[PDB]
């Protein structure tokens, strides 16, 4: 499931802070800079 839900979940964990579904893929995105 590329939802937010476990892909957000697993973005956090990877080291992220988010993330969402991609073309039916999971990305993560880090707030800083």
């Amino acid at each position: 499931a590329c939802n937010d839900r476990d892909c957000s979940l697993d973005c956090i964990m990877k080291g992220y802070n988010t993330g969402s579904c991609v073309r039916g893929s999971c990305q993560c995105r880090r707030t800083s800079g």
